[PDB]
């Protein structure tokens, strides 16, 4: 992903969960936050409540959706996947991939990792990993001062 390209095709084929948007759904006037997390890896805990704060904080200033991201038989659980999402009060559009389509799609390589986009529809900022994941809220709010 160089911070420049559109964002990828949205691959992801298990379903969508707790609500239902696209890129070309949501994007016109406000900037975009896609991130990626799971219900039981060792950094996304630190993202799922964070998630959840910057998505009530930001919701009308900021376009939220999400993906989970399985890693692993345990991980597919639809089940969990949307009680942790309850649990956590994740509430935005979240993506399931089936395993890694959009991943592949766009070449991550991490779990816990985020992807911040201008109002027109291509990418500013990404990161992966940090310090309880504290700093994406500064880059979210760097992209939504720096936005008009």
């Amino acid at each position: 992903m160089k911070l420049r390209q559109p964002m990828p095709e949205l691959t992801g084929e298990k379903a969508w969960l707790n609500g239902e948007v696209t890129r070309e759904q949501l994007i016109g006037e406000k900037p975009t936050l896609i991130h990626f997390w799971s219900i039981s890896c060792h950094l996304c805990k630190e993202a799922m409540p964070q998630v959840n704060e910057f998505r009530d904080k930001y919701q009308d200033q900021l376009n939220v959706v999400a993906v989970h991201m399985p890693r692993s038989e345990d991980d597919l659980d639809p089940g969990k996947i949307k009680e942790t999402a309850a649990e956590h009060d994740i509430t935005q559009p979240i993506f399931v991939d089936s395993d890694h389509a959009l991943t592949d799609a766009f070449e991550n390589e991490y779990v816990p990792a985020y992807y911040v986009f201008d109002k027109t529809g291509q990418l500013r900022h990404f990161q992966a990993g940090g310090s309880g994941m504290k700093m994406l809220e500064k880059r979210v709010n760097r992209v939504l001062a720096e936005t008009e």
